[PDB]
């Protein structure tokens, strides 16, 4: 069903939709694994399916359509605790690359293309244990997709070669975000 912002299960698949209110989006859970987002002229919002908890050795399945007019991304998406780190392995994105300016760690090669590993740091920004300072965890895949397998291990191990070490896995999801922009998606996750 089409919903307003909150998280659950659906069809044995978490979900979690969030927007800052401005306006401009529609969520709708879809059967088993499927969730589409429609968004015109939206404010910042955040939602898709999976899993809570994820793992550190899932193979995530994704499937369909995305189509950006903007600042959007298409990514696996998650959080740890204890490090407390937001991750992201970005699939696709709009106009802009989120790892613009950040601090490039490496290279992982995973899943028919090669991704760029980038750092970010965010100070007293909102988090899931409430407002915090965090390091953000980027794989960034140089051949964009909408369609496929991620390989999560191929990543987090990575990045532990790197130094970027993850806690206990929160939630880990395939997510669309949107940055005041416009568009249409439809994925089924499995």
């Amino acid at each position: 069903q089409t919903i307003q912002p909150g998280t659950g299960y659906n069809n044995g698949y978490f979900y979690s939709y969030w927007n800052d209110g401005h306006g401009g989006v529609t969520y709708t859970n879809g059967p088993g694994g499927q969730f589409s987002v429609n968004w015109s002229n939206s404010g910042n919002f955040v939602g898709g399916k999976g899993w809570q908890p994820g793992t550190k050795n899932k193979v995530i399945n994704f499937s369909g359509s995305y189509n950006p007019n903007g600042n959007s991304y298409l990514s696996v998406y998650g959080w740890s605790r204890n490090p407390l780190i937001e991750y992201y392995i970005v699939e696709n994105f709009g106009t802009y690359n989120p790892s613009t300016g950040a601090t490039k760690l490496g290279e992982v090669t995973s899943d028919g293309s090669v991704y760029d590993i980038y750092r970010t740091q965010r100070v007293n920004q909102p988090s899931i244990i409430g407002t915090a300072t965090f390091y953000q965890y980027w794989s960034v895949r140089r051949n964009h997709r909408s369609s496929g397998s991620v390989n999560t291990a191929n990543h987090f191990n990575a990045w532990a070669q790197q130094g970027l070490t993850l806690g206990t896995m929160d939630y880990q999801i395939v997510a669309v975000e949107g940055y005041f922009s416009s568009g249409s998606a439809s994925i089924t996750v499995s």
